[PDB]
RNA sequence: AGAGGAAGUAGGUCUCCGUAGGUGAACCUGCGGAG
């Protein structure tokens, strides 16, 4: 028997107010958004630390900026990954003229570059300022990260989602 | 002004917060900030 306590933002906490993961894995849960702290209790339905360890990551994606309709995706698909990258990971200036050029240049206005992104290799990913958070199977992360540190290292966006659609396009390919 | 003669050229998304107005709890728009 163990139990996993996660911390929340105060950013989502009516969405986790929101309606049965004690449904989905048999492990019942408390929660608290006052003390920012969700509860994760193993039952004697509860089986395995796959289970665990599953719900863990379930709630600490919807807690990091994802919704339930790409948070159950992870509940469900083994397979599938969270990458969590900093816009100060690797940096080719020592300007601090980072943020807002960097996120208006990987945001687009209307979400237009980050859509396109996220259509091209298949993943899903959220954007709040530092921190830019990548959903998926981790080769799709990894084409969505080397297009967005091709971004932050100032290649043009035309460029970058030309060569995303043909390295996506070789990597859905069998032979 | 005249019929002839002869010639030549052809780039801030999402979420939250503080605002100000709107039709009020909420909610919408605009702005200023943080993730």
């Amino acid at each position: 028997i163990e139990t996993r306590k996660i911390p929340i933002p105060p950013h989502r906490m009516s969405a986790l107010k929101a309606n049965p993961l004690v449904d989905h894995c048999k492990l019942q849960v408390r929660m608290n958004i006052k003390e920012k702290r969700v509860e994760l209790r193993s039952s004697k339905y509860t089986v395995s630390n796959e289970a665990l360890q599953m719900g863990a990551d379930f709630v600490s994606a919807f807690a990091m900026g994802f919704d339930i309709d790409d948070a159950i995706a992870l509940l469900r698909l083994d397979s599938l990954y969270i990458q969590s990258f900093d816009i100060k990971d690797v940096r080719q200036t020592l300007g601090p003229d980072a943020l807002s050029r960097a996120i208006g240049r990987i945001a687009g206005k209307d979400g237009k570059t980050k859509f396109a992104i996220e259509n091209a290799t298949k993943t899903r990913i959220v954007l709040a300022g530092s921190k830019v958070h990548i959903l998926g199977a981790f080769e799709n992360i990894g084409m969505a990260r080397e297009s967005i540190v091709s971004l932050v290292l100032g290649a043009q966006p035309g460029k970058v989602y030309n060569n995303l659609r043909i390295i996506a396009s070789r990597m859905k390919e069998r032979w």
